[PDB]
C-alpha cells in the first residue's frame, strides 16, 4: 500500500462539524464516510444530515443522543431507501421525531462492509476505498487538550471504544520516540478542537485506541 493517503486533497471529505453536546458521534463518523462513498460514486460532494440519522434509525438500533452505531446508520440508509441533505435537514443537537422526506434524499447505500479488526486491513481498506468509519477509545483529558503531533495514550483501550469518528487517510513524520506512522482522523468537536478538527492517531501501536476494531464503510 501507500505509506501516505490523504483524502482530503481528492475531494472526498466535507469540512469538520459539530455534535455539540449530544452522543451522536455515530451519526457523524457515517454521515462522513457515506459523503465519500457518494463523491466516489457521483462526483459530488454533498453534505448529509446527522439529524436525519438521530431522529430516524431508532428501529435499526440506534438511541440518538444516547448513542448508537455507523453499520446501523448505513442499514437505516438502505431499509428507508434515502437520506436528507444537511442543508435540507439541519443539526439541532437534540433527538427529536423523525423529519424524513423523500424528496430531499440526497444519498443511497446497498449495504456496508465491516473490516477484519487489524491494522493491516484497516489500512488496505483506507488506501482502496475512501475515508472509513472507526471507532476509538477518546476517554482521556489527553484527548480533549490535543493540539498536534501523534496522538499516544498509554492507558488507551482496544476493545473499549466510544467515540465515532472517521479515518481519512495516514502518514508518518520523524519523533522523538520514532514511533512515526499515524491514521489522520476527523474528529466531530468542531475546528478549535485538535489540528483544525482534525488528530493524528498513533498507528502499528498494537491497535492504539481501538482504531481497527469496529472499521466499516457503505456500499454505494
Ligand atoms: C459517541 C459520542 O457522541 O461521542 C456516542 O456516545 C456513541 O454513539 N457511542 C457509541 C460507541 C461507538 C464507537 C460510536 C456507543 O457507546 N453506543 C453503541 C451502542 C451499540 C450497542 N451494540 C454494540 N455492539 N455495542
Amino acid at each position: 500500500a501507500p505509506r501516505s493517503v490523504d483524502w482530503r486533497e481528492k475531494g472526498y471529505v466535507t469540512p469538520v462539524k459539530n455534535q455539540g453536546q449530544c452522543g451522536s458521534c455515530w451519526a457523524f463518523s457515517a454521515t462522513g464516510a457515506l459523503e465519500g462513498q457518494m463523491f466516489r460514486k457521483t462526483g459530488r460532494l454533498i453534505s448529509l444530515s446527522e439529524q436525519n440519522l438521530v431522529d430516524c434509525s431508532g428501529p435499526q438500533g440506534n438511541e440518538g443522543c444516547n448513542g448508537g452505531l455507523m453499520d446501523y446508520a448505513f442499514q437505516y440508509v438502505q431499509d428507508n431507501g434515502g437520506l436528507d441533505s444537511e442543508e435540507s435537514y439541519p443539526y439541532e443537537a437534540t433527538e427529536e421525531s423523525c423529519k424524513y422526506n423523500p424528496k430531499y434524499s440526497v444519498a443511497n447505500d446497498a449495504g456496508f462492509v465491516d473490516i477484519p479488526k487489524q491494522e493491516k486491513a484497516l489500512m488496505k481498506a483506507v488506501a482502496t476505498v475512501g475515508p472509513i468509519s472507526v471507532a476509538i477509545d477518546a476517554g482521556h483529558e489527553s484527548f480533549l487538550f490535543y493540539k498536534e503531533g501523534i496522538y499516544f495514550e498509554p492507558d488507551c483501550s482496544s476493545e473499549d471504544m466510544d467515540h465515532g469518528v472517521l479515518v481519512v487517510g495516514y502518514g508518518f513524520e520523524s519523533t522523538e520516540s520514532d514511533n512515526n506512522k499515524y491514521w489522520l482522523v476527523k474528529n466531530s468537536w468542531g475546528e478549535e478542537w485538535g489540528m483544525g478538527g482534525y488528530v493524528k492517531m498513533a498507528k502499528d501501536r498494537r491497535n492504539h485506541c481501538g482504531i481497527a476494531s469496529a472499521a466499516s464503510y457503505p456500499t454505494v
